């Protein structure tokens, strides 16, 4: 046993970080364990952050963002409590039924931009956003993860799980690929103008299959909206996946774009030490 | 079983709705009016097929798929054409994905693992001795039988340029660096079964490990992993199964492993049984078909 966690089989093992699944006993809500090595976190030069981070990702309620329970820790381990769902990936209805209808579309499109929106608001960037984040719960509600967890050293982040996605790049902005240093605002921005473009078009925007030719066409923007978009939806992807984050459109635009706040209605909730956040008890 | 009067009609089969559409490429169920059967069809834009300088190489692999029948190779039963239109009639398996067992269970045992990739060898080598390489293997293509046996898919198709074949399903277009070998991303991929080999052994490791061999956020992290194949084993893995891995994730596809060899090897034969199974006009293959159409629609 764990906590008022009662442990279930083991989802992946890695080197330094392993996964397991758990029931809560006193609500028997589903969730993961992420067991990781301490040390490793510790060491990075970015724990400051880490910290700050992690410790805002546990505060956030967002009815979109995957919970993080909680979060202990051994003299050697960090344990993370993650909520668990039920209702798949939500890339699995194109591969199972193809493109989405353009309102459904935009319905998953308001609720993922208003979640990441709420979390860069609280200070926390996502930075590797892919389709493999977007899950649904029973209810066919969105649920994005990864956000602060997204900030740990790559090794803690191999943790005995499957991540692969269909078409990587696409979805990893121009300036993110080619610098060190970028803007977690803008780099989440043109992730989430992909996603969009997926769903709407059930085929990923950049392809080739010259590896130099795909790349080039990346840091172009060149890309074809299909005929069945819409004038106004085509106008907001080709702003959000403009290949310059100085000039690419901000999330406040998005949210104010006219054909974003079709059938929108901004989700009604509340929200209302950082140094300790890994220390033993 | 019924011609329907309101369906679209090509050779037996009648056409039914869209599942997927693509730029050049959609899919549609469809059934044949004679014995039932249910089959997916991929219909493609004629003329974006044909002006092509891979056109020779793209109707021989077809045409060799067409006649194959393999027990772990998702059959291609007929291609046939109009002035306009390629149709592709393929088999629907019902088994999901291999990879959604790791994705809910993580790793597979040690048998159940060697066994599937048994079937994978023994299905992408028997395409090799026909001629055919398929370039494009990735967890897309490793679909199950009901009996949880694996079926091959994409063999043949793939050597149409990947945005032909785009069907709007999520898979034609992917490109996952992850399967890829690095003489294939270095566009210097020659040797065909020495490039599907090493997909295949980044296959058997997610089976017993549970996750990527190659992985990182970081895109030039990936490719410089892929390049040196640097990789490490899980402790779970036996002596001879690291071995085997290691020989088949060699970066150099000259010193790597055949095909032949990995056959022969003494972990790979545990426990193997090769399969029991059998066994022009090649430029001819896209000529319309004259199949009868259905004129109401
Ligand atoms: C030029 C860009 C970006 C490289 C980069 O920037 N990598 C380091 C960034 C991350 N760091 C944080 C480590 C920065 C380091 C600190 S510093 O600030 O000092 O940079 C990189 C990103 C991925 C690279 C591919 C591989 O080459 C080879 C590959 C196959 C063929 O062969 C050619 C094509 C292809 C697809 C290439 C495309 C791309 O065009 C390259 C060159
Ligand atoms: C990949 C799967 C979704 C796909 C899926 O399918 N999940 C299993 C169910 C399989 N089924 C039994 C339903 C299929 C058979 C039924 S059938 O009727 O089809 O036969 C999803 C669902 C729950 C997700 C985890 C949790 O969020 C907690 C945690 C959050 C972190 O941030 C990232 C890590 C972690 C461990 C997440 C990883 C991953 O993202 C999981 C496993
Ligand atoms: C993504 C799914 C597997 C996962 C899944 O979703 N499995 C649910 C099974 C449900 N059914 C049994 C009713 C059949 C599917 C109905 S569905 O709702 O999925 O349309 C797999 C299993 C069968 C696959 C197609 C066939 O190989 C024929 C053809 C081969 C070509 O090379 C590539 C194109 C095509 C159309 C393939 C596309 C895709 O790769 C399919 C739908």
């Amino acid at each position: 046993r764990v906590g008022k966690y009662e442990l279930g089989r083991t989802l992946g093992e890695g080197t330094f970080a392993k996964v397991k699944f758990a029931r809560n006993v006193e609500n028997g809500d589903n969730v993961a364990i992420k067991v990781i090595d301490k040390e490793k976190v510790l060491k990075n030069k970015m724990i400051a952050q880490i910290k700050r981070e992690i410790s805002t990702m546990k505060l956030i309620k967002h009815p979109n963002v995957i919970r993080m329970f909680e979060v202990m820790a051994s003299k050697t381990k960090i344990y993370f409590v993650l909520e668990f769902v039920t209702g798949g990936e939500l890339f699995d209805k194109i591969s199972s039924n193809g493109r989405l209808k353009e309102d459904e579309a935009r319905k998953y499109f308001q609720q993922l931009i208003n979640a990441v929106d709420y979390c860069h608001s609280r200070g926390v960037y996502h930075r590797d956003l892919k389709p493999e984040n977007l899950l649904l719960d029973a209810n066919g509600a969105l649920k994005v993860s990864d956000f602060g967890l997204s900030a740990l050293p790559q090794q803690v982040r191999e943790d005995g799980l499957l991540h692969d996605t269909c078409g990587t790049p696409n979805y990893v902005a121009p300036e993110v690929i080619n610098n060190k240093g970028y803007d977690g605002a803008k780099a989440d921005l043109w992730s989430c103008g992909v996603i969009l473009f997926v769903l709407m078009a059930g085929y990923l925007p950049f392809e080739d299959s010259n590896l130099t030719s795909l790349y080039k066409k990346i840091f172009k923007a060149e890309f074809t909206c299909p005929p069945w978009f819409s004038a106004s939806a085509k106008k907001l992807i080709k702003r959000i996946l403009d290949p310059n984050p100085a000039t690419r459109i901000t999330f406040a635009e998005v949210i104010e774009n006219e054909w974003f706040k079709k059938g929108y209605k901004a989700p009604k909730f509340e929200n209302a030490d950082v140094d300790a956040i890994f220390d033993d008890s």
